[PDB]
């Protein structure tokens, strides 16, 4: 049987902040802005930093 | 409350086949392949398509 490897990496397109009253809040908009930009993802979220992350 | 987002892409660096008996034969051989050239990542597994993806 013939087997295949892709070897991959990951590279940081952008980052950005927003004011949000809670971290729910600022998920919709950050999906929002990921999302009507078309690229369905993965999503991360970490509360001690309040940083999420998207790899679309 | 300030939150972050990082906007994360993929990129492909390289692929490779080989030919193996079996799935986990392959595997073995390709992770060879990436330790020998110091590819360090996460591994995926596709047997519709018989691809392994190790990511860095
Ligand atoms: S390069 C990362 C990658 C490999 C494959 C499984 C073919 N994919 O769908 C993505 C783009 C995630
Ligand atoms: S954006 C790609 C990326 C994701 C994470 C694991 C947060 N990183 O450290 C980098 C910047 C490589
Ligand atoms: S030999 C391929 C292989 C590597 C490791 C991650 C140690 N494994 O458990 C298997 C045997 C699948």
């Amino acid at each position: 049987m013939q087997y295949k490897l892709i070897l991959c990496g990951k590279t940081l397109k952008g980052e950005t902040t927003t004011e949000a009253v809670d971290a729910a809040t600022a998920e919709c908009v950050f999906k929002q802005y990921a999302n009507d930009n078309g690229v369905d993802g993965e999503w991360t979220y970490d509360d001690a930093t309040k940083t999420f992350t998207v790899t679309e």
